[PDB]
């Protein structure tokens, strides 16, 4: 029943956090193209409340091209070309989940509505520049996010894809929470151990073992 407000609202008063927001705003004011739009930065928290989190998936940076990032890792809004990482996520789901169909869009917010926290560890990026906002304080913030989930929840499933995400989750209590590892679904590593990981069926097995409803991984468009 605890909310993000309850467990991490205190971050608003932290110097590092205020300095992160001040930096992003100054960059925007200077004419830097920063993604996602300001109104979307915290969408993962909007769409999966703290007490509602069942599954945590980490990304690193928001997508850095136009029309892509909207505040959820890996997702793009309807009408946008499915980026390479999500192409591979979808390929895995098609093999892993009976009856899953690769959708003609990349919008994953229906996963968030079911309790899948779609968290990037860095929450903004300058256009075309990977890792541009890596050392701005966002990693501090998302460290606090992961610590809150680790300490104040039990039985979460963390899907940690790639070395950055796995290092990010190094403090997660692996007895109290269920951590699943695979490489990043980017084409740079998908074919070297992500494809075949079966994380989506495994996640559902673990949820069912707890008496929790499994995720319907088939993404839905707005109605
Ligand atoms: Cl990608």
């Amino acid at each position: 029943s605890l909310t993000w407000h309850d467990v991490i609202g205190n971050e608003k008063q932290q110097a590092y956090f205020q300095q992160t927001l001040q930096f992003v705003e100054s960059q925007r004011q200077a004419g830097k193209v920063i993604y996602p739009p300001a109104k979307d930065v915290f969408n993962a928290f909007r769409f999966t409340e703290f007490g509602d989190v069942k599954v945590v998936i980490l990304g690193q940076d928001p997508y850095h091209g136009p029309n892509q990032a909207h505040g959820l890792c890996f997702s793009v809004l309807p009408g946008v070309k499915t980026p390479p990482s999500l192409v591979n996520i979808y390929k895995e789901l098609a093999q892993d989940i009976p009856g899953f169909q690769i959708p003609p869009h990349g919008y994953l917010q229906s996963w968030a509505q079911q309790g899948v926290l779609l968290l990037n560890t860095v929450l903004t990026v300058e256009q075309g520049m990977a890792h541009s906002h890596a050392n701005t304080g966002w990693e501090t913030f998302t460290d606090r996010v992961i610590d809150a989930l680790n300490q104040h929840r039990n039985g979460l499933i963390f899907l940690l894809w790639g070395s950055h995400a796995q290092k990010k989750g190094q403090m997660i209590d692996r007895q109290r929470h269920h951590v699943l590892m695979a490489p990043h679904p980017s084409p740079l590593s998908a074919h070297r151990g992500f494809l075949g990981c079966r994380h989506f069926s495994k996640t559902n097995q673990l949820l069912q073992a707890q008496g929790i409803a499994p995720i319907n991984w088939q993404p839905e468009l707005e109605s």
